[PDB]
């Protein structure tokens, strides 16, 4: 009830009690865990009221004033407008509270160290697509700061009756599209073959090139969704070269400086932001290991190996393992190079590490999915390879949510 | 009921009904995931309901459910534990036992190999000279002069746990650890505490980086007893690079016969507290964990010294580029002096088939991703793609206490 992680390498222990705040399911019961599943597959009135207090009450846990006059008010007032109204309005400070501790609480993120420092954009006064896509264009243009990357999260209107919702269409708002060849291949980011169709079906005038940056589709108010192409002077992008191997330019490989997610539901006091894109900066293994070396990716493996002349007839000799370290010194080379804010895996975790630290002293806790926040290269050269961690559902919190043309009634 | 787990890279779903047998706890709830925590005698009373599933199970397997011969088993048993408040194996039911709890190690990413165990019984054993004997033959055999081969020798089962068989030494081989007084490690970090009790025991120890510890072997509850496994017994591994001249003089050796020695072997609610199994390395145990962890050999630097690499700033990725060499290495040294050893691309696609095969003729493989997933290139190898679930099922290897800490000396 009062439990214990213990890192393996340096025996230091820590002792979670947030734990017992933890709330919504893990996927797993004392039979069966389901730590390695990807997916574990309106608010009626009551649901909402007491998911609006326990937001409240650690917000005002938080400004040092629980149990005070302005926190009873509050209570009282969010009270009356669920009774009237069905749903509540946050305040700008609940709002930005929420949203940071929604990222504090993300227990896949390795990079949570920086959660406190979260420019949020309140955008719930939107109420088209086209504002939409202003909103996102200063967004993405906050956040890249000429690649010194900047932490931020734009917030679109709340779900209401759950027919006009907000949904930003792409996964992330920068990937690049994919194609399929007549011959059977793969031209571009195999990952978004299906949602290339769906802006080609929606009127898309695609390049078909390898790299073309896909164009927004946003959906306002439950609307159907339309098309809108970011200012291509918005979309930082860094060209790969290697620091030793002068023929690495001839793969003609580039990659995009912003990550930024936009098909998660943010929750916060019982209400569901379905559109909320939010932005940091790259660590290097993304792009160079999954990106850059996944089969069903780029899967470019086999082209750098046969360019570095390895014996690639045994799987033993590592061929596989010795090309993928250098894709990604490339990387890492390249955005800083163009001065693209970009954290190596090593220094990524270290820092985790230190988080983990202050988040027991100082709060008890940190959830933390092992699973995701041990790098796909390396592992157990990093520190958090050898830390127990416990994961538990916290909120406010992003979650999943159903892909949108899966939903929308056209 | 039904559970499906993915694999993202294929698409590839399977269905799991496996574990609908499973039995004990995994140690997580609805509220806390503790998949990434390294860990967590019986009455007449529990014991016969162990007994009959697992009888039910080996009857089962042998198409003979229901048969005179089960059901006289089974009442054969039972009047055993009632009167003698335990019971005896037949041979047939303990090698099933034992291939079934190797299949059942959801750590364990080697089990396309589990029904080719070599099992040896040791239930006739009472004097620790006995067990060090059979654990001789047992490292012979399954060295094979480098054409290694699985076993398990399997010593007798716990009664009222005061008279336990245990092996003290947690693998049957592994190098020494000596705490300096300047606070530095000579030879292997993780062994300083089993090297102190060794030398307290009376072992004379040589002191240097690379000495085979002795068997510390416990028969029948007795107090410990030393024993030195004969060296020509014992092959090593002098570790060198394909490309590297300069490798060897980093005087590097290993051993090639990984057996553990420590865990508990769970059949029909017998407790076997002695069962040391062996099998061959994967090249990431020695390369990865074993000279590149920082608690461990810890080789990272110098290997990185001798490259020349940049190693101010750790974006330089020296320490993945050493770190992929190191494994090289000791893939090239094993293949070179013909000692049996599997690398983590090979081993996790056999795996992949392995657990493919088993959700379609068994209805499941439980499998425990934290482990399965090698500590180097995770994702470019098919298990980092596999959903994959965790499950206890029976037969089972188990954790057990060390014995230093539970041990009543006699004096
Ligand atoms: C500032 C630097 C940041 C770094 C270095 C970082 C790092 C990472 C990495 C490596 C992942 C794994 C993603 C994957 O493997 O697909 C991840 C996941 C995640 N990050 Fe962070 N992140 C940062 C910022 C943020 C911010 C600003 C937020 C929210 C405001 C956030 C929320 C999340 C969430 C919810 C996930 C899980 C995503 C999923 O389940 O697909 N991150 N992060
Ligand atoms: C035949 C070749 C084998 C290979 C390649 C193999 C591979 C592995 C590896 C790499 C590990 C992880 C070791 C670690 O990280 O400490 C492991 C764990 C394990 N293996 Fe296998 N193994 C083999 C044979 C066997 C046999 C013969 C048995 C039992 C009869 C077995 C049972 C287990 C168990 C119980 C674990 C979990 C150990 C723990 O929890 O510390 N393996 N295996
Ligand atoms: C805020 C943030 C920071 C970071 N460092 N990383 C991410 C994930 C980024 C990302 C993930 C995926 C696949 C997710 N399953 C595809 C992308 F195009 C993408 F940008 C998000
Ligand atoms: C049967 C078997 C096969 C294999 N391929 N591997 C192992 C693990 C062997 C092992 C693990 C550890 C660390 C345990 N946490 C230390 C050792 F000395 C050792 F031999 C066992
Ligand atoms: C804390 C974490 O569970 C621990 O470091 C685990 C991770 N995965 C592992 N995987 C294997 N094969 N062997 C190990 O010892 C470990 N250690
Ligand atoms: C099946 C498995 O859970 C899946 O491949 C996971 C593993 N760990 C991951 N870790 C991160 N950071 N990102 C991922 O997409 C995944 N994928
Ligand atoms: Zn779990």
């Amino acid at each position: 009830r009062f439990l214990k992680v213990k890192n393996w390498e340096t025996d230091v222990v820590l002792t979670d009690t947030l734990h017992l705040k933890s709330t919504l399911e893990t996927g797993c019961t004392e039979h069966i865990c389901m730590g390695s599943i990807m997916l574990p597959s309106v608010r009626t009135k009551d649901q909402l009221f007491p998911l609006a207090k326990e937001f409240l009450d650690q917000y005002y846990s938080s400004i040092k004033r629980f149990g005070s006059k302005a926190h009873m008010d509050r209570l009282e007032e969010v009270n009356k407008e669920i009774e009237s109204t069905s749903t509540y309005q946050l305040k700008d400070t609940e709002l930005i509270y929420g949203a940071k501790h929604a990222w504090r609480n993300a227990s896949r993120c390795v990079g949570r160290i920086q959660w406190s420092k979260l420019q949020v954009f309140d955008a719930r006064d939107c109420t088209t697509a086209h504002g939409m896509f202003n909103y996102i264009c200063n967004h993405v243009k906050y956040a890249t700061n000429k690649g010194n990357l900047r932490s931020a999260i734009t917030i679109f209107p709340q779900r209401t009756d759950g027919k006009h919702d907000f949904r930003v269409w792409n996964s992330q708002l920068i990937r690049y599209a994919g194609y399929k060849q007549p011959d059977g291949s793969t031209l571009g980011d195999p990952a978004n073959v299906q949602f290339t169709e769906i802006c080609i079906q929606q009127g898309w005038k695609a390049p078909r090139g390898r790299f073309d940056v896909l164009p927004l589709l946003l959906q306002a108010n439950g609307n159907d969704p339309e098309l809108f192409q970011i200012p291509p002077e918005l979309v930082l992008e860094v060209p790969i070269r290697h620091p030793k191997f002068d023929w690495f330019k001839d793969l003609g490989l580039k990659w995009y400086g912003l990550p930024a997610v936009s098909n998660m539901l943010l929750e916060i006091g019982g209400l569901e932001f379905s559109a909320c894109p939010f932005s940091g900066w790259y660590m290097g293994t993304e792009i160079g290991v999954r990106d850059y070396c996944d089969n069903s990716r780029y899967n470019i493996l086999e082209e750098v190996a046969k360019k570095m002349d390895l014996d690639m007839r045994k799987t033993s000799s590592l061929w596989k393992d010795q090309a993928l370290v250098e894709i990604n010194i490339a990387v890492l080379y390249s955005f800083q190079s163009d001065k693209v804010t970009i954290v190596d895996h090593h220094s990524a975790t270290e820092s985790f590490i230190k988080h983990m630290e202050n988040e027991y002293r100082c709060r008890g806790g940190c959830p933390a999915d092992w699973v995701w926040i041990v790098p796909p290269m390396s592992g157990s050269i990093t520190p958090v390879f050898h830390q127990e961690m416990l994961n538990y559902r916290l909120t406010p919190s992003f979650e999943y949510q159903p892909d949108p043309w899966n939903t929308h009634v056209w």
